[PDB]
């Protein structure tokens, strides 16, 4: 039954939610340039006193670069940005808790690596490994690092059959942890354009060690989880506005939240149209309470 | 069909019921570079005894005559003269073919192959030029420099094989490629992984082939086994009959499914991957499909046969 948003009804909800959590990409930004009227919105919303938090399935900066766009660009500060790179941290702290020294191959980001780094993991694997030797003999004779414990794909760009052979190796061993960023099939980028997604990367680890992986990013509860664990999260006082429909909303249709879609970004009312009709229930999760072209559209009613 | 000991009387029994005999190369004739005991000798007799060989491989490393030189070195045999014609049949070589028939008639075919210089060569006998064989290592800081790589023109396949080279890049060339609707999706088998020897294995070109689906949202078309093209790329040279053929092969879900599928007697031979044990699973009905992968007959080796051949 998706609303679509009028000043009034924007007010009406403002009045309701205290605690905003914003996709970035495709909702405040896309690429390095913001979406109009973004940046204002948000501070007038910081100005009533509402709460703002951010939720990205990315895992390529850390919270404090995620922080310092935003200030850059003027969307203020307060963390309030929750991605991937430190809510898997956080996973594995609390799946390693017993570990007295524990280290992970991560395939993924110096970002990855260093927000494991302060919750005490140690990392290995972060850049490049090219292909070497000629045959799986010389593959399979590489040493490995000792006592790693999990195995995290992140965004690697620079996958290689070499970081996949290692992490079926390391994964060999039963207690080795699998821990996948996110799912997803393509990263968006600027100009509708898009990337392979990490979900590539985790499936060909998955397919390879006969193995599923924990995904940690949204639609995955855990990222939820992960915001809550430090704001406190009312449900029924909190919104989510998202560009996505596969991810955002329907973490938020999961976890009870309000949901608002933006279509500045990827999801447009169509997608919706084809969702409203039953195919699946799942589907209907993922439907936005309420829908509207830009965040900006909200400042009438601040 | 249920997975009867060959004894050699039942053995000389079959031998009489058939003239053609397709072999799985890996498991059954050699483990590695080192052949299986007894098989080359038993292989040598068949051709004696006026019986016709085929091989039928799923790794794409290896050009049609390369093989063959493993299989005269081994002991195996070869082609005997000027009309005899070539034996095996691997992926590099259906792949090929495969993109011959579906790329017919257009001007000069290119394909974008994360695959083998094997791969590459198949190809090149059947028309189709390569780009993009070996490696393509990371370069740039970020995406936009990653998709101003210059790509090429007229490209109308995607090969995915086996490439150890296999790399973000490379995927990020193939999405590229395959945004061309007309553009085809090709994967030479989705085994999850490659058997070694001991026990030991590595990643299969099926991991590569999800990746690119996955990122394309496309769904690949696959030539190895268990796909029956590769039945029909034996078949487009060897013109078998079924009931007169036999397949022998050492995994149930790749070579005896073949066989079941495609109506030829099925031999299963205990050296390689498969055993008694998970034809046993299979016989108990846990999945419809598996009872397809139940072998006619089974043998410890191939060289359980040399008595009924003498």
């Amino acid at each position: 039954r998706c609303v679509r948003l009028s000043a009034e009804r924007a007010k009406l909800l403002l009045a309701e939610v205290d605690t905003l959590l914003f996709n970035c990409d495709g909702v405040l930004w896309r690429g390095e340039t913001a979406v109009p009227g973004a940046p204002e919105t948000l501070r007038a919303l910081r100005a009533r006193g509402k709460r703002l938090g951010f939720i990205t399935n990315n895992s390529s900066k850390t919270r404090t670069a995620y922080a310092e766009k935003l200030r850059r660009l003027g969307f203020g500060g307060p963390l309030e940005v929750f991605g991937t790179a430190y809510c898997s941290a956080l996973y594995l702290r609390q799946r390693l808790a017993g570990v007295p020294d524990p280290k992970a191959y991560v395939l993924g980001s110096p970002a990855l690596a260093a927000e494991l780094e302060a919750v005490g993991v140690t990392s290995v694997g972060v850049g490049p490994d090219v292909l070497h030797g000629d045959g799986p003999s010389d593959w399979l004779a590489v040493p490995l690092e000792p006592d790693v414990r999990a195995v995290v794909v992140g965004f690697d760009p620079h996958f290689s059959y070499m970081k996949l052979t290692k992490a079926v190796r390391y994964l060999q061993q039963p207690d080795c942890l699998l821990v996948g960023t996110n799912m997803d099939n393509r990263l968006p980028l600027e100009n509708g354009r898009f990337i392979a997604g990490t979900g590539c990367l985790v499936r060909a680890v998955e397919m390879a060690a006969q193995r599923q992986a924990d995904i940690i990013g949204k639609p995955s509860r855990f990222i939820f989880d992960c915001v809550s664990q430090e704001y406190g999260i009312n449900p029924e006082r909190t919104v989510m506005v998202g560009d996505r429909l596969d991810t955002d909303i329907l973490l938020g249709s999961t976890c009870s939240l309000k949901t608002i879609l933006t279509l500045t970004g990827v999801s447009s009312l169509e997608d919706v149209k084809s969702n409203q009709e039953s195919d699946s229930m799942f589907k209907k999760k993922m439907v936005p309470d309420f829908y509207v072209d830009s965040i900006a559209d909200l400042l009438p009613a601040l």
